[PDB]
């Protein structure tokens, strides 16, 4: 068979490539660098069905405009994510491939979003995206190969709770979305590593935005790691930190002049103090009263999550574990979880999860006892985040909490 690259092309993938370009040939004017190796991606990723690569190839484009793509590598982002927002490009593997840091741990989710926007950092990964591509162009020119793919590493150290917060979720799933439409057959490796026991969670929140040639790629790394790292990546060109010899100018393991850390916000970075959300449920509930929501939970290692809003006084809310669906039972009667408190949730929304370590049916709990009015609205969200069964296969070799 014929890898549909250049100098590897069957007759049969050559005349659909000279076919495809004769065909777009409308958007064409519009590229830096329309060569074979661009237009054959299109064509992989799609098993080189003329329309399906065309359709791809078409949206993307209109990226392109939507994004400026055409000036990105001039677009300043702001100041929070210049100092704050983790990862960089860093060395290159040993085939000449570019690579590129996520370091998720340190992360400060809710300083992030209440700093900048989702679409700030989308932007800001998408002008990585382009300074990728220009390494790979730039590796070609000096190296006499072409280079067009990239490794990416994912140090999940201190992947936890804080991460699976739904804002910062969406904008992870929707950078791999655009990775997909916009970036395919670009990516050589994801390595995953010091993963935590709250990856396969983590993982399946990004899963349905990876295509299943990126899910074929993603490797997990163990104990091992540096050995793993270092099989791909020369010493040095690989940071200290992550097993090699490479430092900054000054000796720093971490290479902080080209990765960064993350770390917690200046809150007098803040631009606001919440976003924007919808609820799946509204309730009325009586002074004194509540109102509660069960799930029956068979499969230990999902994560609850919930929100909620109420205007006025101050409500209750706590987190209870009984063995079986059944009649409404005391807090005495049941297994605390979180145990209830009250919440100001009027000014600013409450959110908040846990990891389900048991089966059981878990309660949520809603306490009307600090009205000093008849009734009281709540809204609220509540959801499961189910673990991919796959990578729970991993569980032995990842880091606990």
């Amino acid at each position: 068979s014929m890898s549909g690259r250049v100098g590897d092309l069957s007759p049969k993938q050559a005349e659909t490539l000279a076919k495809f370009r004769e065909n777009v040939q409308d958007v064409l004017p519009a590229l830096p660098n329309p060569d074979d190796y661009f237009l054959l991606r299109w064509l992989r990723a799609r098993n080189f069905d003329l329309q399906k690569s065309e359709a791809l190839l078409r949206k993307y484009m209109e990226f392109r405009k939507t994004m400026d793509i055409d000036h990105i590598l001039d677009w300043q982002p702001p100041e929070v994510i210049q100092k704050y927002m983790p990862g960089g490009l860093c060395g290159y593997d040993r085939d000449g491939c570019p690579v590129w840091y996520d370091i998720i741990g340190p992360l400060d989710p809710k300083g992030l979003l209440f700093s900048v926007t989702k679409q700030d950092l989308l932007k800001t990964k998408m002008r990585d995206c382009e300074r990728i591509l220009h390494e790979c162009d730039l590796q070609t020119e000096r190296l006499g190969k072409k280079i067009e793919t990239i490794v990416m590493i994912f140090d999940c150290e201190g992947l936890g709770l804080k991460h699976f917060w739904k804002p910062l979720v969406e904008v992870y799933q929707e950078f791999f979305g655009l990775l997909e439409e916009n970036y395919p057959e670009t990516l050589k490796f994801m390595l995953i590593v010091k993963a935590t026991k709250l990856f396969p969670v983590g993982y399946n929140l990004m899963k349905p935005f990876l295509s299943e040639d990126t899910r074929r790629k993603i490797i997990v790394l163990g104990n091992n790691w540096k050995e793993g790292l270092l099989k791909l990546i020369s010493p040095e060109e690989l940071p200290a930190q992550f097993g090699g010899t490479l430092t900054d100018p000054d000796g720093n393991p971490k290479c902080l002049t080209k990765i960064n850390y993350g770390g917690e916000i200046p809150k007098s970075m803040y631009v606001r103090d919440q976003v924007k959300t919808q609820y799946e449920h509204s309730v009325q509930i009586n002074r004194g009263s509540s109102h509660q929501v069960e799930y029956e939970i068979l499969f230990p290692g999902c994560v609850l999550r919930w929100q909620f809003s109420s205007d006025g006084a101050d409500i209750g809310f706590g987190v209870f574990l009984k063995t079986k669906m059944g009649e409404r039972q005391r807090a005495g009667e049941m297994t605390e979880v979180l145990p209830s408190q009250r919440y100001n949730a009027h000014m600013v929304p409450e959110d908040g999860n846990l990891t389900c370590s048991e089966a059981g049916v878990y309660v949520l709990r809603f306490d009307n006892t600090y009205s000093f009015v008849h009734a009281k609205k709540v809204s609220f969200t509540v959801e499961v985040l189910l673990p991919d069964e796959g990578m729970q296969k991993y569980d032995k070799e990842l880091t606990p909490v």
